[PDB]
């Protein structure tokens, strides 16, 4: 029995072997169990039956501690400087029947656990491939989770908050139709998983540095409350080509009394290597943006040039002679005036969607060479657009919509990355929609993995930022490439087009999805019935006005789009305001109030300014927030404008209610303000 | 019933569809019949009437046409192919589905070439491919020259035997390889070639296979009825298809004569025209040597070190580690190399085991295995580059990528810019193991795509390519003439591995060479293995003077010396046949064949008068009556003939061979006997 405790000594976690020689983990937190006894172990496939197993008939044969103690600074982040603090135990684990050794790392702070498994290279372990790992995660009740089905596929589905027990009967009707989707057990969840336990606690389980290794989801034991490791198969079946000296991911537990600590927690950045882009700061940088987007999404426009075809061939089909089906939407004399509004506004950047050959046949085909991310449409000049943009300041953002085709991504990768060079975009947004190619592959096993890690590595060479959709959810790995700024890989605000997302859906994505890296969320609907955009569409998005300002505190990205049409904001230029004059990337954050599910409400300093901002985003049944504002600077007035639900304002019969209160705060001010159902309020604190 | 018949009336097609709409084909030769009764049609994967593709369907209109031209190849085995035949397109709709198809037949006077065609239209664009089932129904219990249908190898002996014998063979056919995936007890490979009671030869291949899957053949042994069988992706399925798009070609070449099987230049003329405009001021033939068989017999290693359980390119730092004493790609001893090569005469000289790598090349389902472009420390590109260039010689690059697809074509702009930047312009490339992506095969649709990627990309760079474990060719050469050459069948490595069958270059060239060159790496004069690494007891199934011959008797533009030059200095004098044979001809004259037996081949080298003569024979030896009334009149000629020696023995007595000189004109005769797995070679020069 080996014990190891947090810096604090509020968390202890202790390690051993039992009678059959397989390694177990428990952890208490305050003197309350948070973990129990759990296994640890991997299966490997067969290529002699003994070496499949790396899960007992283990002993120890090594043990050393240390302690780490230093504060780095992201490149962007919620704060300046990040403090990484843990007490470490090292265990290594001799298999006398096999002649092998592995070492299981632990790092415990004061607000969490991480462990993985190293496998160093020897005389007996070199090539292996992964069965199963067998991480357990034993927890001590029937929690309420917050949880979407786990899939290899998507993780594009509305939360349910529900006890353990009850995930099973709820899985039907949680797993909602998608393009690409393989849901694996009647009881399988997606990490971050995060819990609310009845003695008061709150749980956090996810991994980090997920790389050179599949995704793990968990699938839940739900007679006796153990969660375990599922990682994502391949085409074949197996879960990992391994080759030592090699390391699983890491796999933490988060957990606090308090739910504010669990936004706070900083475990899963601390977890992977530090930054591998020497000139980062130079060329990495936040980026605020609107887009030729909501168009194509509402079903207002099209991403297709022409209707006239039933197919194209890329090299054939002749675009110059087919008919302009008089709904695309990235057409320059368009574009341009996106970069118009976009200027006007402090904008940085300007999106488009359906500028290349192609998208007449994007969806749902299994199409190979599906795109060329180089040949433009006929009514798109993607030079004067540069000259254009240029001259007004902005940037355009490149698309690269790949259907799931990654071969022939990938084929075309360094053409496509130059002609962005040549043309001068630095940021993309790319997109993986359908089921892979190589067909066979899942988005989220090993395979693909190194795929989106591929795709930034080499992004970083030539100094572009990338916002991956439909890639595998963040695991911290942006603290070794800040040039991946974003991803969706969660359900966004598209969705609020295709039927809307729960009310409650942006008090649980910074609890889960958040952790590990920001979400390209596009937010700022104003006009929250699709139906103006598009008569057949009767989608509302679940929101207030005040609450879709929030969500540029309350859903951190250094990537923040303004999603709606620029018509619809000259409507309510007022409220506009406070998206035009929030920051992107912050010196401190403190969370204010936190409840998953129920609010959420933030303060945050921007970056090399005395100015905070402020967002509070809430459920079902609204919120009613007492501020105190003593984080402000003793001594010093700000002149704060507060954009918040009017009293009868609702997310559904009466969205676009809102009022706008402009005054002077200090250290000793204090307001009351309520959050409407499916509202929420935002405030601008900008120092005299 | 529509009836097709060849330009001279010797063959004839006759198309119909059945009660039920299936479209039923057959085929007679001289009234004999070649293919009874035969049905055509696909199955489509389900989204159930439109998984039908195969009946239902009614003839809406036809089309014929003759078409009668003259072409010529960048290289090959003569300067002109006439490409001459009657063509038949039935357009086939299908009412139930509100749908049609063409297909589209070619009758030539050798035989028949047929393709499904897929128009654009509301109800097809895309789909995918379940089964095909192109039907070939054989008039008997014919006798077949077969290799096990695999989805993964060609790397097999050919069986030789009756088709219900398949069945019962098929156990003891199917040999250890490192990546293989048989499908049937009685599935084949193509080419396929058979001999009937009734004195024909019959061939079943395929033409042009590109966007589409290798096709193999199932036998049913009751009714003598082979049929197409695609190779399956990896989720099972047979082919992702978007409208316009064609199958390939399906070939039935036929002959009472096997010389007109060889003869024969169906497969190049159903392939698209020469897509390389300026492929004659760059694609040129290779007689090359190499370091390779060391490291294929065991006496040397590809690896640099043998000291580490495992490598990590970018992390493994080659200069500490130790050298393992055994590692072939060395300057010094490259060098040597080129110098045999240029005193030779020489094109080139291939080097394996020049990058790092290679310690992990062999089945560990490695995926950043190589990158091509970063050389061991005991290889100096430049150095080696400067030297050969100096000599004349050219450095033929070496992408072995041990199946790891996605990695090689991540690093083949910056292979390939690489070989262009020192001096490097053919390749040889390689897929040894299962690919990488895991569960797609080697002949799949995606690896189809894959290796013509590579040649097109290659094209583009000015680079040849020849390439190990591909897909076997079905004449893509003729639109890309810059692949000249894969293995792609059991080649003279497997000489080292145990042997290959002696008969077996009596076969490849009525099999593996319709569709493309092989390079087989003929001319091993030392047979006995144990004279290079003393543990390998393999002996090569030869003579000296048959390994002669197969710079005649296996065309290719691409021909190696394999030996070491130790062991040709030792025979200098039969090596002379190698220096001074051609590699590309204007004429060839298929003199005897006989599948399993015996070939005998005369060839004109291009632009001169001089000819090339070899003969290949089996486990029965051949006597040849050699009539050269095809020189030219009132011409002398220079000829040396090299020969096995009286009681010469592939087993008991290899390296017994006569050389004689003399002089020939078209009234010359000669009588020459080739021992068992023996042959002669005779060069004819002008004087
Ligand atoms: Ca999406
Ligand atoms: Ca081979």
């Amino acid at each position: 029995q080996q014990k190891l405790t947090s810096p604090d000594n509020n968390l202890v976690m202790t390690f051993q072997v039992d009678s059959k020689g397989a390694p177990t983990y428990e952890l208490t937190y305050k003197n309350k169990v948070v973990i129990k006894p759990s296994t640890l172990g991997l299966e490997l496939k067969k290529e002699l039956d003994s070496k499949t197993n790396l899960y007992d008939g283990f002993e120890v044969k090594d043990t050393q501690t240390a302690t780490f103690d230093e504060t780095w600074q992201p490149v962007w982040g919620e704060e300046k400087e990040i403090r990484n603090h843990y007490n470490e135990l090292a265990v290594t684990l001799y298999q006398p029947m096999n002649d092998r050794s592995i070492v299981i790392r632990f790092r415990l702070f004061n607000d969490g656990l991480g462990f993985r498994y190293e496998f160093p290279q020897q005389k007996s372990l070199n090539y292996f491939v992964i069965k199963e790992e067998h991480s357990q995660f034993g927890m001590n009740g029937d929690h309420i989770a917050f949880w979407i089905p786990g899939d290899y596929d998507t993780q594009e589905y509305d939360y349910t908050i529900s006890r353990l027990s009850e995930i099973r009967g709820l899985m039907k009707e949680a797993i909602t139709p998608n393009s690409s989707q393989t849901p694996f057990s009647q009881t399988g969840v997606q990490t971050a998983l995060m819990m609310k336990t009845d003695d008061g606690l709150y749980i956090n389980l996810h991994e980090a540095a997920l790389v050179d290794y599949s995704c793990m989801h968990l699938n839940l034991d739900d007679k006796n409350m153990v969660f375990e490791s599922w990682l994502t198969p391949d085409a074949k079946g197996d879960k990992g080509y391994m080759q030592t000296p090699c390391n699983t991911p890491w796999r933490t537990i988060i957990v606090s009394d308090d739910a504010r600590n669990i936004l706070a927690s900083r475990i899963t950045l601390n977890l992977n290597e530090p930054c591998k882009i020497a000139d980062a700061a130079s060329w990495v940088k936040p980026v605020k943006y609107i887009g030729v987007w909501w168009d194509m999404i509402t079903g207002k426009g099209s991403w297709a040039y022409t209707d006239e075809l039933t197919s194209v061939k890329l090299g054939e089909t002749d675009y110059s002679k087919t008919k302009p089906n008089g709904k695309h939407s990235a057409n320059t004399a368009n574009v341009k005036r996106y970069i118009d509004f976009a200027a006007a506004h402090g904008f940085d950047a300007v999106l488009v969607e359906g500028w290349n050959e192609g998208w007449e046949d994007w969806f749902g085909n299994s199409k190979d060479y599906v795109f060329d991310f180089v040949t433009p449409y006929p009514d798109f000049d993607v030079k004067e657009i540069h000259r254009y943009a240029a001259r007004k300041g902005i940037k355009m953002m490149m698309h690269h919509e790949t259907s799931a085709s990654v071969r022939n991504y990938e084929r075309h990768m360094d053409k496509a990355y130059q002609f962005m060079a040549d043309n001068g975009y630095n940021s993309v947004k790319s997109g993986y929609v359908g089921n892979i190619i190589p067909r066979g592959e899942h988005h989220y096993g090993q395979w693909m993995n190194n795929h989106y890690l591929y795709a930034v590595k080499k992004a970083a060479d030539y100094k572009i930022m990338v916002n991956a959709h439909e890639a595998t959810r963040p695991t911290g790995i942006c603290r070794t490439y800040p040039n991946l700024i974003g991803n969706e890989s969660a359900r966004g605000t598209e969705y609020e087009s295709f039927g809307g997302n729960k009310v409650y859906h942006t008090t649980i994505l910074p609890f889960t999805r958040l952790v590990g890296g920001p979400m390209d969320y596009t937010p700022g609907i104003f006009e929250t019935h699709c139906n103006k955009m598009n008569p057949a569409n009767n989608s509302q998005v679940r929101s207030t006005i005040a609450r879709q300002l929030a969500l540029y505190v309350t859903m951190y990205s250094p990537l923040q789009m303004a999603a709606d049409i620029p018509e619809n904001y000259e409507r309510f230029m007022d409220a506009f305001q406070f998206i035009k004059d929030v920051a992107l990337d912050w010196d401190e954050t403190n969370y204010l109030e936190a409840e998953p599910g129920e609010y959420i409400t933030i303060a945050r300093k921007a970056k090399d300014t005395d100015d905070w901002y402020v967002g509070c985003t809430a459920g079902e049944n609204g919120h009613t927030s007492k501020l105190v504002f003593d984080f402000l600077t003793p001594g010093k007035q700000y002149i704060a404008t507060v954009y918040a639900d009017a009293k009868d304002a609702d997310w559904k019969e009466n969205p676009q209610a809102y009022t706008i209160k402009k005054g002077i705060l200090t250290n000793k001010s204090k307001l009351n303000l309520h959050a409407a159902n499916g509202g929420g309020y935002a405030i601008s604190i900008k120092e005299v």
